């Protein structure tokens, strides 16, 4: 690109080499996964929080056969979990390709391994919904993860209410580069005040200069009116998304609590010991 400095140049490279060698977009590997079965004050609680995300899933075969699945409506049963197990293997496919991801990343592994840990537990989700965005279909509402499609179900603006949701569209209609997603994807893994980091100067410094970085490329590669402020839009979407990850822990938790799904994996993330 231009404009940019040797060792920025440098940085975006490892981003965009680290993300494709670890972004399966075409989810291929995504195999062995559940689907749904075939044929007090709590409950209020998981029963809207489950109903935030609503989507249809289709599966297409390499013969040309389609199963899709349309969800039951909530009428005071367990039926509200019937995605719950599919949808924890789909996350747990992304944590691991998010967890290789850093692992690639030479200012990642050059964390102490602590850090690094405390680090993916704060951001695996936020670096995820940033992945599934790329996917994002905003004129069908649908995330196209390759033979799998998560369709939302019906109107439009009803649904901009749900913080996720709107996150999606809003990041989709600012129509970025594949660089600008990697480098928010660094900015949210390396934000140094997550909890347990202990080397909060270098995970700062290093954030600052994925910003910089992520700063200095738009304004390189980006002149037209459309994208003025563009930086600062991304930064605020950044921060909703940071938002939207403490809502997610806390329903996350909740569902967990009354009804249990996470993974091993998603256990380890979210610090769930076994007991
Ligand atoms: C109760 O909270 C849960 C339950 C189970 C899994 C999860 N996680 C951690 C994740 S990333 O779920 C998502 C989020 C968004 C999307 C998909 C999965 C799949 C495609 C459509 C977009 N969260």
């Amino acid at each position: 690109v231009q404009g940019l400095t040797e060792e920025q140049r440098m940085m975006i490279r490892e981003l965009m080499d680290a993300q494709m060698k670890t972004f399966d977009t075409t989810f291929s590997h995504f195999k062995n996964f559940r689907l749904p079965g075939v044929l007090a004050a709590k409950w209020s609680q998981v029963r809207k929080d489950l109903c935030s995300l609503k989507v249809s899933l289709q599966l297409r075969g390499e013969d040309g056969s389609v199963w899709n699945y349309k969800p039951p409506a909530d009428s005071g049963g367990k039926e509200i979990f019937s995605l719950l197990p599919h949808m924890a293997d789909m996350s747990t496919y992304m944590f691991k390709g998010i967890i290789s991801f850093a692992k690639v990343i030479s200012y990642f592994r050059d964390l102490p391994i602590e850090d690094q840990i405390s680090l993916l537990k704060g951001a695996a989700f936020e670096l995820c919904q940033l992945r599934f965005n790329t996917v994002f279909n905003a004129e069908t509402g649908t995330w196209e993860c390759g033979r799998l499609s998560y369709c939302l179900e019906d109107g439009f603006q009803q649904l901009l209410l749900e913080p996720m949701l709107k996150f999606h569209y809003m990041l989709k209609k600012l129509q970025l580069h594949e660089e600008e997603y990697v480098l928010m994807q660094a900015i949210s893994l390396f934000s140094p005040d997550r909890p347990g980091v202990l080397q909060h100067r270098v995970v700062d410094q290093l954030q600052e200069q994925f910003a910089i970085t992520l700063k200095s490329y738009i304004e390189c590669n980006r002149p037209q009116p459309a994208h003025r402020f563009l930086f600062l839009k991304i930064m605020a979407m950044l921060t909703e998304l940071r938002s939207i990850n403490a809502q997610h822990t806390q329903r996350l938790l909740r569902i967990q609590d009354i009804h249990p799904f996470a993974t091993p994996l998603m256990q380890e993330l979210f610090g769930i010991t076994g007991s």
